[PDB]
């Protein structure tokens, strides 16, 4: 059973901390209801008791002492009574000793915190109301798509997708010989085909986030104002159980005029010079978002990369395990990890909000996932390198760094 429930001050005069145990989506900022509350309480942890079948005794105890939270400090958890209970007794079991409800938790909403542009991170009952014609919080100013990012053509697509969903094969916006983005005029007739203008707002899901992210950065590079992705992509559509359809992509009308010169944001992508002059620096970083053997030079991650090692200079992101995972920003079910959490990942290898940062990978595709990841944070100025390791190391002459070493 509880402890004696605590008010948010109380807890922060008894040193404890807040756990809201609600899904990352209304965490991040989305309300739970019209111009309802707006975040989480200050410093809040998020433990959603969504992910509780996916985390082992091992990652919740990890992801305990990660958060510094000690065996008997106050913890004070919010969210539905059902969702509290359940991480309670999780928590109970790992050995926390003083586990409380938050009694005045959400009821103060000028002070909840959120991320800067959560909106930009949607979820699938938002999407599926979207399509229902309801009115939904931050809705698009104007027409909309959604649209399932894959490599080739469709697969999975054809068996189920969200309903009304477009599909985009990677192999439109990015090519051989080094799987940088195509042209500018390419762009122009990729974007009219899916009926896409600069004022369209563009929803972007795939089975792999990245894959939806790398789309979603080409578009905002482009000039595509409103681009968002579906946090933790299908599988959230899935596991909420909502509609699908299937079969070949349906016929969407073409927008033959985008209506303002492409690329409207060209600073958001960096070609190797660029890449080359953020090395060595205080106000920037260049960012592997790499697998750590790749980042030590064990693999290069990629059968067609012959090279191994690293970007002399660059400062590790994190990313995941391998060179088609990203672990290190996400949680139990995919969608992204706390942006206290991300933040402070960065900050231990010196990587922050007030530098100019650009983040790259082999070929582009987790660069993209982190940059709209920092984008939602409000990081002000944000890239991707696109040529990445494939292109650096592709000349002998670029510097290259080995081996186990820190920030």
């Amino acid at each position: 059973e509880l402890a004696k429930p605590l008010t948010l001050d109380q807890l922060q005069q008894q040193n404890g901390k807040a756990i809201d145990t609600r899904p990352s989506a209304f965490y991040n900022g989305w309300p739970q209801t019209l111009n309802g509350p707006s975040g989480h309480e200050l410093a809040a942890l998020n433990l959603s008791a969504s992910w509780l079948d996916k985390m082992s005794t091992e990652q919740l105890n990890a992801w305990i002492k990660q958060h510094n939270l000690k065996t008997d400090a106050p913890v004070a958890l919010y969210g539905n009574d059902k969702d509290v209970d359940a991480v309670k007794t999780r928590l109970q079991k790992a050995g926390l000793t003083h586990i409380s409800i938050l009694s005045d938790a959400l009821s103060e909403p000028s002070r909840l915190q959120k991320l800067p542009h959560f909106e930009q991170l949607v979820y699938p009952q938002w999407l599926h109301d979207l399509q229902q014609g309801k009115e939904v919080t931050a809705k698009p100013a104007g027409d909309w798509k959604v649209i399932e990012a894959a490599w080739g053509a469709p697969k999975l697509y054809l068996i189920s997708h969200i309903p009304g969903a477009d599909y985009i094969d990677t192999n439109e916006v990015e090519s051989e010989p080094l799987w940088n983005k195509v042209s500018d005029e390419q762009l122009k007739a990729m974007l009219a085909k899916h009926g896409i203008r600069h004022d369209t707002t563009v929803i972007l899901y795939g089975r792999d986030v990245y894959a939806a992210a790398r789309v979603a950065q080409i578009m905002l590079y482009a000039g595509v104002k409103d681009v968002r992705l579906l946090d933790g992509g299908w599988q959230t559509w899935s596991d909420a159980g909502l509609p699908v359809e299937r079969g070949t992509p349906p016929k969407v009308k073409a927008e033959p005029d985008f209506g303002v010169k492409i690329p409207a944001q060209p600073q958001l992508m960096l070609d190797m010079e660029q890449a080359r002059g953020l090395l060595h620096r205080q106000d920037a970083s260049l960012v592997s978002i790499r697998s750590w053997p790749e980042f030590i030079g064990t693999t290069s991650g990629y059968s067609y990369i012959k090279p191994k090692g690293e970007i002399a200079g660059a400062r590790w992101g994190h990313a995941g395990s391998d060179s088609t995972h990203m672990e290190d920003f996400h949680n139990p079910d995919g969608t992204m990890r706390s942006a206290d959490d991300i933040t402070a990942m960065w900050k231990a290898w010196n990587i922050k909000p007030e530098q100019q940062v650009s983040f790259y990978c082999g070929t582009g595709w987790r660069a993209s996932e982190t940059f709209m990841y920092a984008r939602a944070m409000g990081w002000k100025n944000v890239s991707v390198y696109d040529g990445g390791w494939y292109e650096w190391s592709s000349d002998p002459k670029n510097p290259v760094a080995t081996g186990e070493r820190g920030p």
